[PDB]
């Protein structure tokens, strides 16, 4: 068995991101905390997560659960101090763990000394947001129209009206969340700041949310005006609803990778100047493929984000999807990415339905292991550990300010994004252990008592054992340096190989239909038989250890299986 | 390497007969023209030919309106000189495919005469429907449903004859068949019958996504409205209006093809001799599109739809990753034992040097033959031919004339890729010895033109012998394929097998020099031999690549052969 060189640790880490309001509430107000997250720290080892990613916890006044920031340089009172943040890293780092820390750069709070200063046109502040005059409205003086016709993603025009500044602020998400003018100097000097503090702190890296929505189109190069989004001309939408206009003047502008590419320039710089492990950044944005892979680089030879986040498995994959599908979208990154790219898999986050919701709760463990087997960084999401799915939120009990601007009692599950939030399952205890109390700030999931990390850790087969079995199936040299091969057998079934010579294959085989499928395993490249199931499926006829030695291989819908064979 | 049967390999060329060869100074193309250059497929290396329809027709739509399915188009000939060609293309080894459209027929054919005056055995041969009453203006009836026909305005034309609605998803002049009616489906058997009787190796069949719509039975005796795309763009009158839910892609269509194949597959097994092929037409997402292979309960459909993705998903705006990732699209979908095939035109559609670059005309030649399986090629992309100028005046596309006007006629028209073939440069290219041409030549036919092209050192037409005679080789008809981008500017196409020569396709598809490291190049061993370069290259036939470093020009491509892995 050939020796390997490791790779750097962000290359091929298992990623957890962490809805600190949901993970652990240690004080039973409901709410989680760092102090939860500090006595859960020991979680992450057990489930050979390397790294952790937090969602906002910096101080704010919660109008979107901590992406309204009022101060980048301190942390939110609900979650705890800035002494609880410094012993959740001490004890992270002391358990060999990374921690990266989520901030939005897009926008700061109403309520962050930032707007405060601009709106009142204080030196070094007045124009560090986006400020406009009305359109001029001739025919009608007297009724004052926006700049543009920008919607919010949150419904709305995207100009809030500012009697004391006498003009409109942008802001693409909430009236509460200020958009930054990233044309600013001053604001790319003070996002260079607030990364250099928390870096200094000791945190691993940023994850960096809303970056395509940084720059907006110059009324300079229209005239002296904002320029009107073109009209989608969907009958559905009305000019307050968001799809009404195509975002062409306010998402995607090439302007915001040269801000990306300055974050990792100043990144390289704090890198050789700090030593130690690698800091790292991972971008996030919702755009087509070309538009994502800009934000690793371009063929001028600028260099990006660590990597953006692949949503390709919450975006282009559902029940819908058959095993064609599969293949055909996790190819679509890897085809797109560029050479010396690291890719990344992402099942789910605080913003879409729970894997198992958008999936089948049958598919739950094959979709982890495509996660761990696939080449470069899976992602995990809060709860996919153990297959959570999506809580009933009723109206009443809706929090998400994206439901409550766009959404009413009939439509607001169209919008809301709580069903993903609700409290994390430790165990079948009052609120699934998340609290002590049985008032959380969203409701316990009705499945808790089905569905929890205490019982997956008693059961002999459990999501949560398959987990463990990937995390540690990742430290092998096949699946951190070895080949990787992927077809469809058939419009039901198919099969991943990680294969390196000298050392193991294992076989991912996967029917993510709703119908049984026989294939023919003499069809999987480097699968030699007879081979022993390392992991399969919680309701598998193939239990681990279970051998393989006929060539046709039936399985259920859902049936997932990894198969150790002799090396190639 | 065992020998393949013909179809799975083969290089098929679309003739487009009224726009081949002219032999009697009409100005329209004839069989006598498309005999007296059956020798052409054997010099480019075409193993099998389709005609787009030869059968009797009101040209309403240039011959897909079929008047009778059992005879010639006087214009293009008689019974005797199909037969003559049949017999000549047999001869040179050519393998014959008849083009006709089971969906519909010529309102001048009998099967609608008799239809439309409620003859016995006939009444219920089309879609027959009553109209509804109008709330805004009683006296004017409403057709059945709010369907619109792909040329235009409402799916549902008024008999006056017969006091009820016919279905037409294409013209007015083309009228649906109930494929419900086993009566329907036994004439398609009777019709595929005689031809093959005749001696022909197979049918195109065109038009299959619009077979069967939504049964009124299931409707509570209606024909339910289609759904609305909701776009302010398209009025109720415009294709686009609707998204056609119940009247394309409908399920049971692909039962009517499984039986068609069924017949095939008897016929084939009662008269013996060289497999008689169906290939299949449908413009369709790729899951509908695979379901005309077969399905996975075992039904057996099409010996291939075809493969359409070089129309309708890459264009001059395409990059080098999109190239490989719809190459992709195909291979990831298709089942297990699929035969790949890859079009890069048709008579609908823009020529591919026009939808594409001039520059990369070789480059795509390539794609076509050095992918796995069926090369199929549009008359014209073996030279290059661009889309000719066609004013409205000139415009006989029906799809142009009932979509589009004087100022909208050029985003309908399909005339562009109908004119005449470019044979040499005298008097209409050499298509017809008239300059009464059907269609007008292409104003560029003294650049571009089949004599031309055989009398200089390197042309289009040239690269497309070299690269025909190249699928004779096990490492195309039998090879491994490997397909990535080197950039966003260059991919790479591997073909190798073990202990036989490698072929790397090397292709620059964007308008930029790009310079990439051919040790990415899996199976690239140098020095390489190369095979074929694009007529604009620096590098000709039997250079040697020895640099690890290679610079491609916009548009350039390379085929290099290199030592057997
Ligand atoms: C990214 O950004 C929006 C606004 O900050 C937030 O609502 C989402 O939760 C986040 O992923
Ligand atoms: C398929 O069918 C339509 C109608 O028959 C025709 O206009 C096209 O030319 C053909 O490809
Ligand atoms: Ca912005
Ligand atoms: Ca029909
Ligand atoms: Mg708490
Ligand atoms: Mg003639």
């Amino acid at each position: 068995p050939t020796e390997v060189i490791q790779l750097d640790w962000w290359k091929n880490c298992v990623l957890y991101q962490i809805y600190p309001r949901s993970f652990k509430d240690s004080d039973g107000d409901g709410i989680g905390d760092l102090k939860g997250i500090i006595s859960e720290l020991k979680h992450f080892v057990d489930a050979g997560v390397d790294a952790i990613w937090m969602s906002p916890i910096f101080e704010s006044p919660m109008v979107d659960f901590g992406y309204d920031i009022s101060n980048f340089y301190d942390i939110h009172y609900e979650y705890g101090t800035m002494e609880d943040f410094e012993e959740l890293l001490d004890k992270a780092h002391e358990l060999g763990l990374k921690v990266l820390l989520d901030f939005v750069p897009n926008h700061a709070s109403n309520e962050s000394e930032y707007f405060i200063k601009s709106e009142a046109r204080e030196p070094g502040y007045e124009n560090f947001f986006i400020w406009a005059d009305p359109l001029p409205n001739p025919e009608n003086p007297g009724v004052r129209l926006p700049p543009s016709n920008w919607v919010s993603q949150f419904g709305g025009s995207a100009w809030e009206w500012s009697e004391k500044r006498q003009q409109y602020y942008l802001h693409q998400f909430a009236i509460q969340q200020v958009d930054f003018d990233f044309r600013n100097p001053a604001v790319k000097q003070e996002m260079f700041n607030i990364m250099k503090f928390w870096l200094d702190k000791g945190a691993d890296g940023f994850r960096l949310d809303a970056l395509p929505y940084l720059i907006e189109a110059d009324p300079a190069d229209h005239e002296g005006r904002y320029p009107d989004d073109p009209l989608s001309g969907l009958t559905q939408f009305e000019s307050h609803q968001l799809g009404y206009t195509i975002p062409l003047y306010t998402k995607d502008l090439i302007e915001l990778y040269d801000v990306v590419y300055e974050w990792r320039e100043f990144l390289d710089e704090y890198n050789k100047n700090h030593g130690g492990d690698t800091r790292v950044v991972f971008s996030q944005g919702y755009a087509n493929v070309s538009m994502t892979m800009l934000y690793y680089g371009n063929e001028d030879g600028a260099i990006g984000a660590h990597f953006p986040f692949n949503f390709d498995f919450i975006t282009d994959l559902s029940s819908k999807s058959n095993a064609r599908d599969f293949v055909y979208i996790i190819l679509r990154w890897l085809t797109y990415m560029p050479y010396g790219g690291i890719p990344n898999w992402v099942f789910g986050n605080h913003d879409n339905n729970r894997m198992p919701t958008r999936f089948r709760h049958d598919m739950v463990d094959g979709l982890n292991i495509i996660n761990m087997l696939l080449p470069g960084v899976a992602v995990t999401y809060q709860g996919e550990e153990i297959g959570m799915r999506d809580g009933y939120v009723s109206w009443e009990d809706t929090v998400d300010i994206e439901a409550c601007n766009r959404g009413d009692p009939d439509t607001y599950h169209l919008y809301s994004r709580d069903p993903a939030r609700t409290p994390y399952h430790w165990d079948n205890s009052t609120s699934a252990g998340f609290s002590t109390s049985t008032n959380t700030w969203l409701p316990v999931a009705e499945d808790y008592q089905e569905i929890n990390l205490a019982k997956q850790k008693e059961t002999a087969r459990s999501h949560f054992k398959n987990y463990q079995a990937l995390t540690k199936l990742r430290k092998q040299a096949t699946l951190s340096h070895g080949e990787y091969d992927i077809r469809a057998l058939s419009d039901r079934t198919f099969y991943l190989v990680r294969s390196l010579p000298t050392h193991d294959t294992y076989v991912l085989l996967f029917n993510v239909s709703e119908r049984r499928d026989t294939v023919d395993l003499g069809r999987v490249p480097h699968l030699t038989l007879p081979a022993t199931v390392y992991v399969s499926s919680i309701h598998s006829a193939r239990l681990a250890g279970h051998e393989i030695t006929s060539s046709q291989l039936s399985l259920e819908a859902g049936e997932a299986l990894v198969l150790k064979a002799q090396p190639i």
